[PDB]
């Protein structure tokens, strides 16, 4: 029919960073990936279509503007695959996309991955593809695959060279472990540098710390934070985050020429959740980043109130730029008092955060109504 989607973002703690051979037209890459699934509250993508006879080219809207399809590889790709794995009634219809978002402008949030989710989830149903979402999504964007299911979602990253085996698959469900928190504290970006699809080539190319990552690291990692997931074990968790999160950055570091996505409001974080950590004497808070400057922290929800009220501290943010999806949770952090030992962990000029968002974790894809549809009758 018509169909509208709505998809979250996810944020991976062990990162998708490299195509491998034969990879860079399909998106299959180097490595495995695994990722939590926030809420699609407040913020997500949406994207309705339409399957149309009267006209003669698909169309696709972004953010209320008609886009050129022919000048869109990644939505090209899509529809080819889409249209090859589809009822021969359905093969020939084109299509009307209109995609848009409302996360906040220039806070650099991955509205990428919901995007292309939530296309793919849209366009499969309404073509009746026998494709699945992830694997339509990782043909726009590879971190769009593990957008397709709630939870805790593993990137596969497969052996055949067709893709057929390149998909997300949830682990575990929003169910498993409900007291774990995401948050995000919004950065201003660094100067700008290469898009993450030419840069992950470039350290693939140039990083002398991929060879060993792709085939030592990764591998070690998956296992501990699966067994960890499982487990519940929160501290064994976080500090593969923040391990995957340190490479990463040090890949970039190392890259030629380097790649730089952080700023030191960064590494002030960094700095910041290792000195809380450090003077609660366990492992609190997690940080990650994922090519970009904004700040992701994972942290138990017992933990919530008391490491936000740590951050106001150092990074005193009015709570108008507070985004929480647990209304209870936000008031029981402007109740908090914080302890004396837990101000003046690190040296950094204070300044607010463009915003701060919470999220737990997320259960994955809408299908909305005809009444929610971006696209009039």
């Amino acid at each position: 029919q018509c169909v509208t989607v709505e998809a979250p973002i996810n944020i991976a703690f062990i990162k998708y960073w490299g195509k491998r051979e034969g990879g860079e037209t399909l998106i299959l890459p180097t490595n495995d990936s695994f990722s939590i699934t926030l809420s699609a509250s407040p913020f997500r993508s949406k994207t309705s279509v339409e399957l149309r006879d009267d006209i003669e080219t698909d169309t696709l809207r972004l953010n209320g503007t008609e886009v050129d399809v022919g000048k869109t590889p990644r939505v090209q790709s899509m529809l080819l695959h889409l249209r090859s794995t589809c009822p021969e009634e359905l093969k020939n219809k084109k299509v009307n996309i209109v995609s848009e978002n409302n996360f906040p402008t220039a806070a650099g949030m991955a509205s990428s991955a919901s995007g292309y989710c939530a296309m793919s989830a849209a366009l499969i149903r309404a073509f009746k593809s026998t494709t699945n979402v992830s694997m339509l999504a990782r043909l726009g964007s590879g971190s769009a695959c593990r957008s397709a299911f709630g939870g805790f979602v593993i990137w596969n990253k497969g052996e055949k060279p067709d893709g057929s085996d390149c998909v997300a698959t949830q682990f575990v469900d929003e169910t498993h472990w409900p007291e774990i928190q995401v948050m995000c504290a919004v950065l201003k970006g660094a100067q700008k540098d290469v898009s993450s699809t030419k840069g992950m080539q470039q350290s693939l190319k140039t990083s002398p710390l991929m060879k060993k990552r792709i085939s030592e690291t990764v591998p070690e990692r998956m296992k501990i934070a699966s067994r960890a997931i499982k487990a519940r074990d929160f501290a064994t968790f976080a500090e593969i985050a923040m391990l995957e999160s340190d490479d990463l950055q040090e890949i970039c570091a190392t890259t030629e020429p380097k790649i730089t996505y952080a700023t030191e409001d960064s590494y002030a974080m960094i700095r910041l959740v290792k000195a809380y950590n450090a003077k609660k004497g366990r492992t609190a808070l997690a940080y990650t980043f994922d090519a970009g400057a904004n700040c992701f922290l994972f942290v138990l929800k017992e933990d919530l109130p008391e490491a936000v009220a740590m951050l106001m501290e150092h990074f005193p943010t009015p709570f108008e730029k507070f985004f929480f999806g647990d209304r209870e949770l936000l008031e029981k952090v402007k109740v908090v008092s914080l302890p004396d030992e837990y101000k003046k962990l690190i040296d950094h000029p204070k300044k607010p955060f463009e915003m701060l968002l919470q999220s737990p974790v997320g259960c994955g894809v809408k299908y909305l109504g005809p009444s929610e549809s971006l696209i009039p009758p």
